[PDB]
């Protein structure tokens, strides 16, 4: 069963972070942490260290103050892999 919480996020922008609450935890300090360049163009990556069964609630953004935040609801993603692109999360690689 998976554990650490994996994403794929389609952006353009070049310093993208992800800003979040891990298993209804403290939020990081903002921006938050940095997503890097991944194996698949227009994507990039992270991975959350987490247990079994967590979740993360986050909102995405440019690095200077520019936000995906999912209509203000933030995203939910779960221990495993998956990928956010425009607003619409699956489970999973990029498509
Ligand atoms: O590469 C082809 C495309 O390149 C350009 O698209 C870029 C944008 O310029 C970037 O700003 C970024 O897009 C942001 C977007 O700016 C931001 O609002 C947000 O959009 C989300 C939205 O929050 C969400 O609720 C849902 O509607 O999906 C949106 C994305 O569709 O998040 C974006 C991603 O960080 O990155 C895109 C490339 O991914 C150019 O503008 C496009 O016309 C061109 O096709
Ligand atoms: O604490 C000692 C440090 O002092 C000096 O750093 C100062 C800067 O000179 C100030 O400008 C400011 O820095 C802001 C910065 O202006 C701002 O753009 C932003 O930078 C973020 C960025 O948004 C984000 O996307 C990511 O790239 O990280 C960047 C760095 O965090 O935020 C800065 C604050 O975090 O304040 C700092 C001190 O906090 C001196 O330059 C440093 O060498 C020294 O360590
Ligand atoms: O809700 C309106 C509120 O928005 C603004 O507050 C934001 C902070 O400025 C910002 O730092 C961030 O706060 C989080 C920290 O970064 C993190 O270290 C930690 O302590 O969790 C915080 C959130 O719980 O986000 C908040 C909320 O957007 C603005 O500054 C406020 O005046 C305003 O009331």
């Amino acid at each position: 069963d998976a554990t650490d919480i994996t994403i794929y996020y389609k952006t353009g922008w070049t310093h993208p972070h992800i800003h979040y609450s891990l298993n209804q935890g403290a939020w990081t300090t903002l921006p938050g942490v940095p997503l890097t360049k991944s194996e698949y163009e227009g994507y990039v990556k992270v991975t959350i260290e987490a247990e079994e069964g967590s979740q993360l609630r986050a909102a995405f953004n440019n690095g200077s103050g520019q936000w995906d935040n999912n209509q203000g609801r933030d995203y939910d993603f779960s221990s495993g892999v998956h990928t956010l692109a425009d607003g619409r999360i699956l489970s999973g690689t990029p498509k």
